């Protein structure tokens, strides 16, 4: 077919129950995510393409850059939690890959007040259980499709897109085959 299990996208033997619809994972440490986000602005266009009624969720791993690592999936889970994503994505994949300020937790809180939001309002939801319930949520989702590696994205808990198996020689025509896949598998 034109669509085929190891070609464009590949079947888990271990289907997830109850996962989000269209489930991205990644990494501020990791370079093709900012490839993904800042350059093919993938999870954009897939979004553009989704039927009505399918919500799109994205999630932040542990399993890059060590201690810093976790202090993102955390502020990820703080920046969740304040419906603030749009602004402090940007901002964070730079701080960690462009200019490289981004050292510490206090690095990464000033992101967030670099963005308006209020240091008191940050600090009270880096610290909020209402936070940990989404690290932790963060942390079973990637665990339940036993994800080694990033950028990945998950249809329905039962498909795992395969991106290298795509012509990138242009890079919009990349993009719209994702995008195109993920369509696709969500129609399955």
């Amino acid at each position: 077919a034109q669509y085929e299990d190891g070609k464009q996208y590949t079947t888990l033997e271990k289907p997830v129950a109850g996962a989000p619809q269209v489930l991205e994972f990644f990494s501020f440490f990791c370079p093709h995510c900012y490839q993904f986000e800042e350059v093919l602005h993938i999870s954009d266009n897939v979004k553009k393409k989704l039927p009505e009624g399918v919500k799109m969720t994205k999630y932040h791993v542990n399993f890059m850059g060590g201690d810093l690592g976790k202090d993102l999936t955390q502020a990820w889970a703080v920046a969740m939690a304040l419906g603030v994503e749009d602004k402090v994505t940007v901002p964070l994949f730079e701080g960690v890959q462009k200019t490289q300020t981004i050292r510490s937790a206090s690095d990464i809180r000033d992101v967030f007040i670099n963005a308006g939001i209020k240091g008191e309002e940050y600090d009270a939801a880096w610290n909020s259980f209402v936070v940990k319930s989404l690290v932790a949520q963060q942390e079973k989702a990637a665990a339940d499709v036993q994800l080694r590696g990033v950028p990945a994205m998950f249809v329905n808990g039962k498909y795992q897109l395969n991106p290298q198996g795509m012509d990138t020689s242009n890079m919009d025509v990349f993009v719209q085959q994702y995008a195109d896949t993920v369509k696709y598998l969500s129609e399955k």
